[PDB]
């Protein structure tokens, strides 16, 4: 895998966010973690740490995985780095995202991801909070 520069429109939510790719606005959603809906527990607090991670970062990246590069809406599946932190694996971390849809086509990260939400469970860090 290698990674791409990433031109962002705006933030979405916790797992997705607006690209221009290729001079397409786009949206893309991060591969292997699922962020709860904005109005949903933990949902705003997702929203604003994607938001301010890619926006604050000098140096944004995308990264696709080996498989499909685009889900059935559309949409681009990659991970994402800020400053050379993905996204993908400090929300985990977090535990402001739980590891999911892992599809064996694009699951380069799975390991890493699963490392990180076992930390995250441990501290009982948001949603392992109850
Ligand atoms: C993360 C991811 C989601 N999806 C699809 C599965 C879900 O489809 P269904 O709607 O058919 O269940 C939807 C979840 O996205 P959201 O979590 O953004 O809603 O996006 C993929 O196809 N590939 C992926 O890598
Ligand atoms: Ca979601």
């Amino acid at each position: 895998l290698h990674k791409e520069p990433a031109t962002l429109i705006k933030a979405i939510d916790g797992d997705t966010v607006k690209l221009m790719y290729k001079g397409q606005p786009m949206t893309f959603r991060l591969l292997l973690v699922d962020t709860p809906e904005f109005n949903e527990k933990y949902g705003p607090e997702a929203s604003a740490f994607t938001k301010k991670m890619v926006e604050n970062a000098k140096k944004r990246e995308v990264e696709f995985d080996k498989g499909q590069r685009t889900d059935k809406y559309g949409r681009g599946l990659a991970y994402i780095y800020a400053d050379g932190k993905m996204v993908n694996e400090a929300l985990v971390r977090q535990g402001l995202a739980k590891v999911a849809y892992v599809y064996k086509g694009n699951n380069t990260h799975e390991q890493l991801l699963r490392k990180a939400e076992a930390q995250a469970k441990k501290e009982k860090l948001n949603i392992w909070s109850e």
